[PDB]
């Protein structure tokens, strides 16, 4: 009777009584106390902890009826729980698993692809590469038979695609970069006539510029209309400011307008001129700019003269305490992403925005207030370029370092490992793919070319073929470079054989793949001329960590990529080669911390006509 005119509330149960009375008993499901004035309830904000709180405190929603779960947030992948009521808040919990294409087998990559995993935070998480011996965008993968990044065919992405899609322009001849001067589709590497004159290019004396008459004042053999000092004999075409008059005939070659012979640094720009301790190199070129040396002498090769020269590395990392922004922690690559003269390494806050590295969204772009207002984990303000330097992670060989985002060797230095007197035989270097890929020309003493860029960890692959028939010796690469008396190399020998000096010690070269590390008491000379060529150790001078057991030489005219892994933090290397599509060497893992990192290069030891082609390098920190 007394329940008739709903006194109690929707889904509320009114008990009535005889007398007239009432009361009223539950509140529906999810709802406050009093049975007459009802009110929603909040299962999110203080009862248990349902939803999956992504490093913040926001995520459960409460709805006047009942309450809601978020969808998992970007990187990751669960359920969203829907809850009428209470005792349905405690039971049901959300489960978000971190998203990963490549292991969730969810990729677009084609069947000939490798789906890479760049890390939970990445933009974007995962890519797609072709595996060796093809090439294309990752999603269409054809034949690369001689492994330089460029497909045997045009492939059904020469529209949509920057690189890596449309017929390589030497098929047989590595050259990455498909310089095609005369543009008639057969690349300057392989074409034999690069200008279309008619004078066949060994002949020709302006390769790459159309001369039909040969013109040539001075007998430099570089004749007139390519010629950047024409009445001047250089055949090197040495043009410093690359401005198209030659360092020979210039009075000024850096183009900084204190003239040659004025200049404190003749090479390098410096209209300030400034010589902090009045040696006459400038601190612009000067390898020790606050200790007194004119000679600039730098007999272990590492940018560090003699003078401030005491090797006290105490980390390992290559730069001497008195040099190190963290000099007890391992950082080759001395980061320093805010400045503040501490390296990332040892510094809790590399951006210096108060928010310490663990807990920041945006380890190294400035943001106190940490936006991320689609919630994938990542402050807004390093949407798509994590280190700030304005090249996308996709195409950042080091997305968390803005002091690198590009694999180039373009500009090197040359280490000599035996310098003397007139057997100094050089290594000949040039530069194609816009530093990408090197040919050594001659058959010449050991040496690098070393690049300038700096690595903990790191992954380095490169496309090695040698072009021709002479000689069975060695090539090969160098990583962890700090000094010439210490670095790791990589290096491939042909045919064994012995060494022809048999000073200062008998040096017995193995064909195979060797992983070695100079450790070298004496530095650059016989001493380690000898064991860097003798395939095993060497006190006080090389230890050899892997040779291919089976001993399989390179081949003439053969396409080979290897790949290193280097993980200096634990030691671990890795080197892989292969030939064509196949692996065919496998150091397996190898455990080795004599150096914390360093730097990378190309490495000959009398093997010329050796190219070292789509060369790539890879921050895995
Ligand atoms: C990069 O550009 C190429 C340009 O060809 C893309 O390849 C093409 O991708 C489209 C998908 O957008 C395929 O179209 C499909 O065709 C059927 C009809 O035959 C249509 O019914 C489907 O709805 C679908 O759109 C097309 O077949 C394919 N071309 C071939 C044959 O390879 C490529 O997809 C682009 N990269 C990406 C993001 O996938
Ligand atoms: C490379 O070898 C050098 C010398 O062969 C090592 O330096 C010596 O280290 C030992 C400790 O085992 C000391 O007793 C010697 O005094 C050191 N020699 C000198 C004069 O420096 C060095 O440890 C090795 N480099 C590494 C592992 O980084
Ligand atoms: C019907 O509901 C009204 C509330 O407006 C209440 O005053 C009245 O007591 C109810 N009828 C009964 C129980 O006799
Ligand atoms: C239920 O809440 C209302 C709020 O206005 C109040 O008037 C009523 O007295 C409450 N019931 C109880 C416990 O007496
Ligand atoms: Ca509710
Ligand atoms: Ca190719
Ligand atoms: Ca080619
Ligand atoms: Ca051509
Ligand atoms: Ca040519
Ligand atoms: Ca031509
Ligand atoms: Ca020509
Ligand atoms: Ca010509
Ligand atoms: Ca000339
Ligand atoms: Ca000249
Ligand atoms: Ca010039
Ligand atoms: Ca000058
Ligand atoms: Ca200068
Ligand atoms: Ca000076
Ligand atoms: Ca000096
Ligand atoms: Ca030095
Ligand atoms: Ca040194
Ligand atoms: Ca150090
Ligand atoms: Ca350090
Ligand atoms: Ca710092
Ligand atoms: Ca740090
Ligand atoms: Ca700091
Ligand atoms: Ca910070
Ligand atoms: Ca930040
Ligand atoms: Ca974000
Ligand atoms: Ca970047
Ligand atoms: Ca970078
Ligand atoms: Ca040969
Ligand atoms: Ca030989
Ligand atoms: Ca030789």
């Amino acid at each position: 009777d007394g329940c008739l005119s709903n006194p109690c509330f929707p889904g509320a149960q009114c008990s009535s009584f005889p007398d007239g009375s009432w009361s009223c008993g539950f509140c529906p499901v999810g709802f406050l106390g009093n049975g007459t004035h009802c009110e929603d309830l909040d299962e999110c904000a203080l009862v248990p902890d349902i939803c999956f709180s992504t490093s913040k405190v926001p995520r459960c929603v409460n709805t006047q009826p009942g309450f809601h779960c978020l969808p998992c947030p970007p990187r990751y992948r669960g359920n969203q729980p829907v809850g009428v009521g209470l005792e349905a808040a405690k039971t049901e919990k959300q489960v978000c698993e971190p998203e990963n294409p490549c292991k969730d087998k969810t990729h677009n990559c084609h069947k000939h692809a490798e789906c890479i995993y760049l890390g939970h935070f990445s933009d974007p998480m995962y890519k797609c590469e072709c595996q060796t011996g093809y090439a294309g965008d990752g999603l269409i993968c054809g034949e690369d038979s001689d492994l330089d990044g460029w497909p045997n065919l045009n492939l059904v992405c020469a529209t949509n695609a920057t690189y890596h899609c449309i017929k390589d322009n030497c098929p047989h001849l590595p050259n990455s970069g498909q310089e095609d001067f005369d543009k008639d589709g057969i690349g300057d590497a392989c074409d034999d006539d690069d200008d279309n004159d008619g004078v066949t290019d060994e002949k020709d004396n302006c390769q790459l510029l159309f001369n039909p008459r040969q013109a040539d004042y001075d007998k430099d053999e570089v004749g007139d209309r390519c010629d950047n000092c024409p009445y001047v004999h250089n055949p090197a075409q040495i043009d410093t400011d690359n401005n198209g008059e030659g360092d020979a005939c210039s009075v000024d070659i850096d183009g900084d307008d204190v003239f040659n012979e004025r200049d404190n640094c003749p090479y390098v720009y410096n209209t300030d001129q400034r010589d902090t301790d009045g040696d006459g190199v400038g601190d612009h070129c000067d390898n020790c700019p606050l200790v007194h040396n004119p000679d600039q002498t730098d007999v272990d090769n590492d940018l560090v003269g003699d003078q401030c020269d005491n090797n006290e590395d105490i980390d390992d990392d290559g730069h001497q305490n008195n040099q190190d922004n963290c000099p007890y922690i391992s950082n080759a690559n001395q980061a320093d992403h805010d400045r503040d003269g501490q390296g990332d390494a040892c510094d809790p806050d590399d951006d210096n925005d108060g928010v310490p590295d663990d807990r920041d969204n945006c380890r190294l772009v400035f943001n106190p207030d940490q936006e991320d207002l689609d919630g994938d984990g990542r402050g807004d303000i390093c949407k798509d370029d994590f280190d700030n330097d304005n090249i996308p992670d996709i195409d950042d060989v080091c997305p968390e370092n803005n002091a690198i985002s590009e694999t180039d060797f373009r500009n090197f230095q040359m280490v000599p490992l035996d310098p003397k007197g007139t057997t100094q035989i050089d290594p000949n270097w040039v530069i194609r793919h816009q530093g990408k890929e090197l040919v050594q020309t001659a058959n010449s003493d050991p040496g690098i070319a070393v690049g300038f860029d700096e690595f903990g960890s790191v992954d380095f692959s490169g496309t090695f073929y040698v072009n021709t028939d002479r000689d069975d010796d060695y090539a090969g690469f160098v990583f962890g470079y700090q000094s010439s008396s210490r670095f790791y190399v990589v290096m491939w020998k042909q045919v064994t054989q012995t060494y022809w000096e048999d000073q200062p010690t008998r040096a017995y070269g193995y064909s195979g793949v060797s992983l070695k590390v100079v450790n070298s008491t004496t530095g650059t000379g016989e001493h380690l001329r000898n064991a860097l060529w003798h395939t095993g150790n060497t006190p006080g001078q090389v230890r050899t960590l892997w040779h291919d057991p089976r001993n399989i030489g390179w081949k003439d005219y053969t396409a080979y990529r290897w790949h290193l892994t280097h993980r200096p933090k634990t030691g671990y290397i890795r080197v892989l080669v292969h030939e064509g599509k196949q692996v065919m060497a496998d150091s397996g893992p190898i455990y080795d911390q004599t150096y914390a990192g360093g730097r990378l290069g190309l490495f000959v030891f009398s093997q010329e006509m050796v190219y070292f082609s789509d060369l790539k390098y890879e921050c895995r920190d």
